[PDB]
């Protein structure tokens, strides 16, 4: 099955998911340069304060944090969006070593990690049928830089040795993902894709310009799980990015100039 080893790793997945050649895949690099201002765009609204986290997952792939979306609790709306996105897990992507780990890149520039805030638009009813949709869902992705220490993910770190294989999850109820955000909401958007099989092209894309800062300590503590399901050969869950795509016949807007 696919992954991020040698041998199952992106460069592989376009056999299993013929789409991973697609159009509209994520992630790209952003080239700070040619992307406009769009001045037609709105401010985004992050609307975060009835976000109701359940659990945390190890899926193989990442963590999630999954949250209670049977309601409109914790959405995202405006900025590019028509409508209401509901806000259904959060995950992140993160290297080996600290210069490597972001699926999006900046001028090239990979930082260290890469949090996706996953959402699906409630026009559509559930989450799978909004992946069906070309502007199903909105990922909010903010870039994690080593440096201080975040202090609101110290609750996700503390919880992770609990979670360390494939298939382990753990109650994680009352988590804040405000405490997630960095000062400015100002970012760039363009349609692209899911950046795991299946690989759909079913996302518009909301990065953030601004990174979070995490310690050097928060993030090492990501790199002791494990790929692996328990009691099979230990595989940390390092460099679990997909890289940049090619960005073909796609536009990246500004939000701010
Ligand atoms: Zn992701």
């Amino acid at each position: 099955h696919w992954g991020y080893g040698k041998h199952n790793g992106p460069e592989h997945w376009h056999k299993d998911f013929p789409i991973a050649k697609g159009e509209r895949q994520s992630p790209v690099d952003i080239d700070t340069h040619t992307a406009k201002y769009d001045p037609s765009l709105k401010p985004l609204s992050v609307s975060y304060d009835q976000a109701t986290s359940l659990r945390i997952l190890n899926n193989g792939a990442a963590f999630n944090v999954e949250f209670d979306d049977s309601q409109d609790k914790a959405v995202l709306k405006g900025g590019p969006l028509d409508g209401t996105y509901r806000l259904i897990q959060f995950h992140f992507h993160w290297g080996s070593l600290d210069g490597q780990g972001s699926e999006h890149t900046v001028d090239k520039k990979k930082y260290a990690a890469e949090l996706h805030l996953v959402h699906w638009n409630t026009k559509y009813g559930d989450f799978g049928k909004a992946v069906q949709q070309p502007d199903g869902l909105a990922v909010l992705g903010i870039f994690l830089k080593v440096g201080s220490a975040k202090p609101g993910l110290q609750k996700v770190v503390d919880v992770l040795d609990s979670i360390k294989t494939k298939g382990k999850s753990a109650d994680f109820t009352n988590f804040d993902p405000r405490g997630l955000l960095p000062e400015s909401l100002d970012y760039w958007t363009y349609p692209g894709s899911l950046t795991t099989p299946p690989l759909l092209e079913c996302v518009t894309w909301i990065v953030l310009k601004e990174p979070i800062s995490v310690s050097s300590e928060q993030v090492l503590k990501f790199r002791k799980l494990n790929f692996n399901g328990e009691g099979e050969p230990e595989e940390l869950m390092v460099d679990n990015w997909r890289p940049a795509q090619p960005l073909k016949n796609r536009q990246i807007k500004a939000s701010f100039k």
